[PDB]
RNA sequence: GCGGUAAUUCCAGCUCCAAUAGCGUAUAUUAAAGUUGUUGCAGUUAAAAAGCUCGUAGUUGAACUUUGGGCCCGGUUGGCCG
């Protein structure tokens, strides 16, 4: 049994699916499976997209992210083409520890790593994932609001040019702030 | 500052001003005085930047690390619709 096998945890019928999707990839089989079989995620959770579609996010333990990162071209491309009317994407479950306080208090203190910033500013990294951000620019407005531009470059922005609404969506509704994408030409 | 022959200041007389049963004088002090400066001084030339440099105390010293209630308010994007 590949199927539950390679989440690593019981539910459900989505991460199954994308599971047994996994399997199908396996079974192409050979340069795929030999660096597709030791790649598990964790959980899925579909969101809204502005257009039509869903937006799947696919959570990862962490040391993949490798392996993960030298495909991820070929997983979105055939889960996206699989489960169709929707935009895959993976990501990194990344730890965010609080931030010490007088009531609250924690020994082995805490890394920068760990912090939200940065576990923020890697999610945006996973998001793009290709696409090395040549910037970032935060709008503050006279509402008292906040948006984050983030400047890309224009190499194989093809692959994604159709994703950036539902990326926005992602980071706003995970990490709760406004966001709009920009290539330089 | 007045005053050396016809003194608007001296000495008297007259007239008048102020304060008033209190007034003046002298000294010390106070704000005035941002003329001792934390607020708040100054330094080309008026008094004052060490001949110049290092340097201990001293003074000072880049940026960076997530939030409980509820109500109202209005923006700014988003869709859903044009």
């Amino acid at each position: 049994a590949p199927q539950a096998k390679i989440l690593s945890q019981a539910p459900t019928e989505l991460e199954l699916q994308v599971a047994q999707a996994f399997v199908e990839l396996e079974n192409s089989s050979p340069e795929l499976k030999a660096e597709l079989r030791p790649l598990q995620f964790k959980s899925i959770r579909e969101i809204d997209v502005a257009g039509g579609k869903k937006a799947l996010a696919i959570f990862v333990p962490v040391p993949s992210l490798a392996g993960f990162h030298k495909v991820q071209t070929k997983l979105t491309r055939e889960l996206e083409k699989k489960f169709q009317d929707r935009h895959v994407i993976f990501l990194a479950e990344r730890r965010i520890l609080p931030k010490p306080s007088r009531t609250s208090r924690q020994v082995q203190k805490r890394p920068r790593s760990r912090t939200l910033t940065a576990v923020h500013d890697k999610i945006l990294e996973d998001l793009v994932f290709p696409t090395e951000i040549v910037g970032k620019r935060v709008r503050y407005l006279v509402g008292g609001n906040k948006i984050q531009k983030v400047l890309l470059d224009s190499k194989d922005v093809q692959q994604i040019d159709y994703k950036l609404e539902s990326f926005q969506a992602v980071y706003n509704k995970l990490t709760g702030k406004q966001i709009v994408f920009e290539i330089p030409s």
